[PDB]
């Protein structure tokens, strides 16, 4: 699709089974999920932002669909007030900006 | 101009007569910049992001030129570590993503 910005572009994921919601991002770097059930081994990490840092928990080759696009990537899980899909998974799905 | 995501999305800016980078944050609902000397009259705002909240000063009714695109709107100017352009801003150049 084509998505203007009028509103938060927000899409439906599924990842771990689960039906999520979270913004396409691409001031994101890397793809950040609130605290959620993933299984598997995981590294810890502290990622930082507007107000300052966060420690999450880092999963490799993860497979998320985004909006009906798969991709496989790092996914961050911890306490970020919303789900963000970074540029890491939005290269893969394709995604551009265009003005 | 489309522009792919394999690197962060920076633009070029003139705001208040000097010439910055941004970064283009379809996640960014407003704009943020860093301190920087602007004219006239402000009002305090505190807005939160991944790690907690800011202070910023918001400005209203500022030009702001972004690649060779004019828009007026809203800047909040305070320690956010990038400056960002939100979608107040994105909609005003007619920015979209597609995939
Ligand atoms: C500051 C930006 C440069 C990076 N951020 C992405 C930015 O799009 C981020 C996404 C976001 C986070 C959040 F907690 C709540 C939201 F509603 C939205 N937006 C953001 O700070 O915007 C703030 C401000 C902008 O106006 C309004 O819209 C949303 C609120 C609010 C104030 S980040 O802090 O969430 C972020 C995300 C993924 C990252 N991956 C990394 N990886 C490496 C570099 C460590 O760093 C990341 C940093």
């Amino acid at each position: 699709p084509q998505i203007t910005l009028w509103q938060r572009p927000l899409v439906t994921i599924k990842i771990g089974g689960q039906l999520k919601e979270a913004l396409l991002d691409t001031g994101a770097d890397d793809t950040v999920l609130e605290e959620m059930n993933l299984p598997g081994r995981w590294k810890p990490k502290m990622i930082g932002g507007i107000g300052g840092f966060i420690k999450v928990r880092q999963y490799d080759q993860i497979l998320i669909e985004i909006c009906g696009h798969k991709a496989i990537g790092t996914v961050l899980v911890g306490p970020t007030p919303v789900n963000i899909i970074g540029r890491n998974l939005l290269t893969q799905i394709g995604c551009t900006l265009n003005f």
